[PDB]
């Protein structure tokens, strides 16, 4: 049909055909009379699952013999969305599949809907994981993702009489193609016990042992025949283990334990054991099978040459501390010579600023978990806090602030400084966010080593998040600029030159028009709701924060309605609202604006004097393949934290390449897109990060901005006095009392430019051809945001390794 979805030739077709019926008979036993939808999706899924196999043993095999600099990707999530399509774009087989099942008589899109998400993360950090893998590929980098294979990954979301609930997402249900177990390649790990000294160095003794075996996932590059690996350990049990019999066999339970669910706090730490035992089981596990593949090349001293170790976070920090382990108790390098390699090993990626989600943990459990770590960071601190000291002479609050232990109630370990200590690279994540660790949060460390402190502004690849999601445009811009731009980004410029033609214009605003109806489509089918498709689609995607106020939102919601029932009979742009994201299970704060939002539809969508001019949807179940069918359809991004809380954001960015226009604040890798595109052709609100720090100097006082904007009483007063829950008149109280004495993220303090800059929103929608000239300014400037750019930047500055867009051969 569409040609950058490649050539559907006749001998590939008949090939796919022949493998389909033969998947379907000899791997899935069943024939054609009783095959149901899902067994033709893994009929499907097993087909082109065979094209990855040669690639896969090939590069893995050509790694081997040309011993490049391999990097590792260490992370706690990955995110990664479904497979069949993604594999399909990549290997070029998209038109071929699509004919062959055609012929077969299915429809390949509604076999593509059975796949389950793959929903190891909870959001952007997980998700960028997954973009990098991605990038990683397609630049022919040698490179491993190393994590957790999660029993049960992001739970799903239910929304019941408005309130959330959640249900265990049991995403191996029904088998996963996509992983091969490797259960000959499993390795022990130690928990527990005690360390004794001997003559010959300190021995870590009577360990409780747990097994990670490993299943590995491909990860194929656009169009390149390669395929990296990423390898999630699972925990299982030894044979032993425990070993009256009954209950020793059921015992095997506490170990397994260890992977069976991902936690589900988006920037918020918990200090819990379950999760620092999923920590050092990841970095435990991956650094023997580093070390071992390093050996099969005594001589450390190249180990920096032949292994780059990327810290996604915190997370797997215990990285550090165990590489010294291994190198100072079991190969017995004296400690100076193990810390240079460790240094020079280890970057590390911070992600966030907000105190609440920095990893801080008890000394009291690293002590019964991990004793031997536990001296190695005190002697990590030691060391470190003497060189601080001999370059700050006397200044002993600095030795305070540096050190790596933390006194109080109860002791902790910063792992933040950790990290730095033990990484030749830092880094945030944009512009902005980068500067803010250099004097803020990490000023005292940007000052003893000024040369670690780097900036790599997040991205997004292109792959998935225009070609996969988002066909209609992509051809629509091959037709002008041909291919060449799915795999560099920045000829997107190209575009620039048809901002004027008529012909682009039109064809930029039919592919919106057909991906909202479609969209409207899957609403009306799958959830039984209704929409105008002629609204402006005004969206904001992401998980339910506070710093990412979605009740800033909700405040111009319920201005937009109180406008209207004032003024009933003027024009106002018609808006379909649509808001959507998961709350974590224990954010109370969060559940509560889910149910406001719920709350506002009930009176607004029902209201007929407001008729169809204003809907408010919250999306359920908001994940990866609900981000691919919403963001192709927005018409405008909402982008609204609180100056200095969104370290980047890549959301932003999703909607960004797929033709919707930004409202947002100076936040995050914003500042960057509206610099690209232009401040003119961006919508541009609020504090900026000077301005909320003014505000706190002289303090924030609610009371002020309530007493003075009349329409923000009314507001406070209709959600104070019950007219969004009649039956619960004080339902809404803790966010009103939020509000009004506590409110952090100064919601109100950036209502009145919100409000301002969302009329100069509406007043450019109602002339079509001008919203879209603006459209185009914004997907012609997008290429700085491709993960593509962000790992040749990463691999440059960071790992010291070329990228290559060579092929290797099929
Ligand atoms: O080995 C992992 C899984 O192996 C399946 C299996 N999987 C494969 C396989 C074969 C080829 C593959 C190519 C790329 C995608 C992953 C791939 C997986 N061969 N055997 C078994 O049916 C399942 O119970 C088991 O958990
Ligand atoms: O860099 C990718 C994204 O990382 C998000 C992020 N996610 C987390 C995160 C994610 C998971 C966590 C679980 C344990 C405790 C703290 C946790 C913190 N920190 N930062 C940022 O909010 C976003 O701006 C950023 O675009
Ligand atoms: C991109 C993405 C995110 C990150 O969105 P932000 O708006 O940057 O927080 C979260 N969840 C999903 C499913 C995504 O695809």
């Amino acid at each position: 049909q569409i040609s950058v979805r490649g050539l559907a030739g006749v001998e590939n077709v008949t090939e796919l055909k022949k493998n389909f019926n033969r998947h379907l008979h000899f791997t899935l036993v069943k024939d054609r009379n009783v095959a149901t939808p899902r067994d033709y999706y893994f009929a499907l899924a097993h087909t082109v699952r065979d094209h990855l196999v040669g690639r896969w043993i090939r590069t893995q095999q050509h790694y081997y013999e040309k011993d490049p600099k391999r990097i590792y990707y260490l992370s706690l999530e990955f995110y990664m969305g479904r497979t069949l399509q993604n594999t399909m774009v990549n290997l070029a087989l998209e038109n071929a599949c699509d004919e062959a099942t055609y012929q077969l008589g299915l429809d390949m899109e509604e076999l593509e809907e059975i796949e389950e998400d793959a929903g190891l993360g909870n959001g952007g950090l997980g998700r960028l994981a997954a973009c990098f893998l991605d990038s990683m590929a397609t630049l022919g980098l040698a490179a491993y993702g190393y994590g957790i294979r999660y029993e049960f990954g992001i739970f799903n979301q239910k929304i019941c009489g408005g309130w959330q609930m959640e249900e265990a997402d049991d995403w191996l249900r029904y088998g996963n193609p996509w992983e091969k177990a490797r259960p000959e390649f499993t390795l022990p790990v130690h928990f527990y016990g005690r360390v004794e000294h001997t003559s010959q160095g300190a021995k870590w003794v009577d360990t409780q042992v747990v097994l990670a075996m490993p299943y590995d996932t491909p990860v194929p590059g656009y169009r390149n025949n390669v395929v990296n690996t990423m390898r999630l350990w699972s925990a299982k049990a030894p044979n032993d283990f425990n070993l009256g019999y009954i209950q020793a066999v059921l015992d095997r339970n506490l170990a397994e334990n260890i992977s069976r669910v991902l936690y589900p706090n988006d920037n918020f730490f918990e200090g819990k054991e379950l999760r620092l035992k999923q920590e050092y089981f990841v970095v435990a596990a991956t650094l023997q099978d580093i070390i071992r593949r390093f050996k099969s090349s005594t001589n450390f001293d190249a180990f920096p040459d032949k292994v780059a170790i990327q810290l996604n976070d915190t997370h797997p920090s215990l990285a550090i501390p165990e590489l010294m382990r291994v190198l100072v108790d079991l190969e017995r390098l004296d400690w100076d010579k193990a810390w240079e390699v460790t240094v020079k090993t280890c970057a590390y990626t911070n992600h966030t600023v907000l105190p609440e989600a920095l990893e801080r943990w008890p000394v009291h459990l690293l002590e019964t978990l991990l004793p031997r770590h536990l001296q190695i960071i005190y002697e990590i601190n030691q060391r470190f806090l003497n060189r601080v000291a001999a370059a700050f002479p006397g200044d002993v609050d600095r030795l305070r602030r540096m050190s790596l232990v933390e006194e109080g109630a109860v002791k902790r370990i910063n792992m933040a400084h950790l990290c730095i200590a033990g990484s030749h690279a830092v880094n945030g994540v944009a512009r902005i966010h980068s500067e803010i660790l250099k004097k803020t949060i990490f000023k005292d460390f940007y000052e003893l080593e000024p040369h670690k402190f780097q900036n790599k502004t997040n991205g997004i690849t292109p792959r998935r998040w225009l070609v996969l999601c988002n066909p209609g445009l992509a051809e629509i811009i091959a037709e002008r600029i041909g291919e060449e731009y799915i795999s560099d980004l920045d000829q997107l410029r190209k575009l620039l030159s048809y901002v004027d033609d008529e012909a682009f214009i039109r064809d930029v605003a039919k592919v919106k028009q057909e991906n909202k109806l479609k969209f409207a489509a899957y609403l009306e089918r799958e959830y039984k709701v209704h929409i105008n498709p002629n609204s402006l689609f005004d969206v904001q995607v992401k998980r339910i924060h506070e710093y990412k106020r979605q009740l800033l939102n909700c405040l111009h919601v319920i201005t937009l309605y109180n406008r209207i029932k004032k003024e009933p009979n003027k024009f106002v742009v018609p808006r379909t609202v649509m808001i959507g994201g998961k709350a974590a299970p224990g954010y109370h704060m969060a559940k509560m604006i889910i149910k406001l939002i719920t709350a506002i539809g009930d009176v607004v969508n029902h209201d007929p004097v407001v008729g169809d001019r204003l809907r408010v949807i919250f999306l359920e179940n908001y994940r990866v393949s609900l981000a691919e069918k919403v963001i192709p359809a927005a018409d405008l991004s909402e982008q609204i934290s609180t100056a200095g809380t969104e370290a980047s954001g890549t959301g932003n960015m999703k909607f960004m390449l797929n033709g919707a226009l930004t409202i947002g604040t100076m936040d995050g890798a914003n500042v960057e897109m509206a610099e690209e595109a232009g401040e003119e052709n961006f919508f541009i609100f609020g504090m900026r990060v000077e301005d909320v720090d003014r505000l706190d100097q002289r303090g924030y006082n609610a009371q002020e901005y309530y007493d003075r904007i009349p329409e923000l009483r009314q507001i406070i007063e209709q959600l104070s006095s019950g007219f969004f829950s009649p039956k619960q008149p004080d339902l809404f109280k803790d966010i009103v009392n939020m509000l009004m004495h506590h409110d952090r993220f100064k919601v109100f303090a950036d209502y009145e430019e919100y409000v301002k800059c969302q009329e100069r929103v509406s007043a450019l929608y109602k002339n079509p051809r001008e919203w879209t000239r603006m459209v185009i300014r914004n997907i012609a400037t997008s290429g700085k945001f491709s993960s593509d750019r962000t790992i040749a930047q990463y691999a440059r500055e960071i790992w010291g390794v070329e990228p290559s867009r060579q092929r290797l051969p099929a």
